[PDB]
């Protein structure tokens, strides 16, 4: 019993964290096999941040300009290339701590663990989700660039995020490990704003199922709803539309608890209307949306 | 920016997790140097232990079986002497924590780490953890520089869904025993110093709506705290909150008048750091560590 926001054990990722210095900029890199991945803005100066031409800046660099530090050991850069917004520094040593890994691009609503690092040193691990507006609500200070998001499944680390930037609202923007940004963001200091955020409806429903599995039933009701009527209501509370895919994904939780998805949808509709009335669900006075249906089954 | 419930990186502890099987019971063990620590309920514990031989304990470190060459009991923890010292043994200490202190838990099943979360030792000595069958022996820890301080080992789940365990010397936290009998957690209280630290973290993150022009005496605050099932705030707590008070310009007793208003009036539809409740599982040190980026 019990329901906690749980991150994956960070050990397999800690052995990959390195410090990457280029000129005055120092950030984090991900050392997998003989390649160090990091945000390409590590080659940026003050005059080259509003409108940087990364191809032009990278061509002027040599391997000895990049200082890579793995613990108290300096790695030798023997090559460099750019793939979208990620810089790939070829090194002369393969990381012996390289775990089994994959690069995966995730969709909004997906969760992952973040290993927050400063100067190639891991300082904390937390869990978060890709928001529907493609930002992440992380905990990041200056120097955290290059910190990665990941999931672990059957000894394999799936790298899904690399931190690049903080937007004016305190939220964070980054890329997958192939350097493709999540969202309409660019790695320029030009005016950029996150779109209005919405609640991850399928995740709130999964958490309501987790609450039922843990014995919390006060919010349940005798009502069901059509998927269209639920979507008309939920959209008014800035909740993401619930698709037939989400309804199908919630199937196992619906079977385990005996509460049909559209019946759980009617309990959610009612919670949005009444609020909690001094009550909590799984120790929370707010509806929690950073647990996917897969996380709920995993934890319960 | 941002404030998250953040655990210590679990890598140094992952290299210590092993599976301990004795009879039909399989749980987790902590392999440090040539000793495997685990809950003694894996086996009148003196009478039961004397009947067990070293070959009855099957210890598995990854896909490698360790051979038990001795066994002893220290309070509610079993210590299995093994022939091999763990090459991944980090610099470590066994520390007993106080209620209100926080630590990271590496939840394991069959000697395999599955998740890491951060939590506080409640004033009633339980932890509001997340554990399933097979999680016994999972450990709680803090990391100070390069040193792992082991402070907790999981033993059981109470009927209310909360968890009970021991320090690494086998001394239970709270009035709990490792036996199937009627046991209930006492009424819980809110960790006052931690709520104040979390209000300072909110101010550091730009959330100021709850601040007011008022201050209070420590005694008047404690009278209000007693009424709302909040732990008493001592002069030690006030002193510990000093650096956060200096950084934000809000005296500890000034933040207490804010907490007092929040307790008597509520949030009024507003949130603090994305929460509609006052969060009490961040210590003053956790707040400083996160809002300054200390690495391990
Ligand atoms: C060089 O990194 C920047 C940044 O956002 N860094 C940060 C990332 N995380 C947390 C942060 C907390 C506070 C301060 C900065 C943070 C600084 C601002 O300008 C820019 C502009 C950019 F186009 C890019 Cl891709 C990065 C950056």
């Amino acid at each position: 019993s019990g329901f906690r926001k749980m991150a994956f054990p960070s050990g397999k990722v800690e052995g990959c964290m390195v410090q990457v210095t280029c000129g005055t900029t120092t950030l984090n890199g991900l050392w997998l096999d003989d390649v160090v991945y990091c945000p390409r803005h590590v080659i940026c100066t003050s005059e080259d941040m509003l409108n940087p031409n990364y191809e032009d800046l990278l061509i002027r660099k040599s391997n000895h300009n990049f200082l890579v530090q793995a613990g108290n050991v300096q790695l030798r850069v023997i090559g460099h290339s750019m793939q979208n917004c990620v810089l790939k520094l070829k090194v002369d040593t393969a990381n012996p701590k390289t775990p089994k890994y994959k690069f995966v691009r995730i969709q909004p609503g997906q969760t992952f663990s973040v290993l927050a690092c400063y100067n190639g040193s891991p300082s904390g691990v937390y869990q978060c989700a890709m928001r529907p507006n493609f930002t992440i609500k992380g905990s990041f200070l200056n120097g955290s660039c290059g910190s990665v998001g990941f999931n672990i499944d059957y000894d394999c680390v799936s790298f899904c995020y690399m931190h690049h930037m903080e937007l004016p609202t305190g939220v964070h923007a980054g890329t997958d490990l192939e350097g493709n940004f999540y969202g309409p963001f660019v790695d320029r200091q030009t005016a950029q704003a996150a779109g209005t955020d919405t609640t991850i409806t399928v995740n709130v429903l999964a958490w309501l199922y987790a609450a039922v599995i843990n014995g919390d039933r006060w919010f349940l009701n005798r009502f069901t709803t059509t998927l269209n009527d639920f979507n008309l209501v939920a959209m008014k509370y800035n909740y993401e539309p619930l698709t037939q895919d989400h309804v199908d994904i919630l199937g196992p939780l619906s079977a385990q608890t005996g509460i049909a998805v559209l019946d759980m949808c009617a309990s959610l509709k009612e919670l949005l209307q009444n609020g909690m009335n001094g009550r909590t669900i799984l120790g929370s006075a707010l509806l929690e949306d950073e647990f996917t249906p897969f996380d709920v089954v995993r934890q319960c």
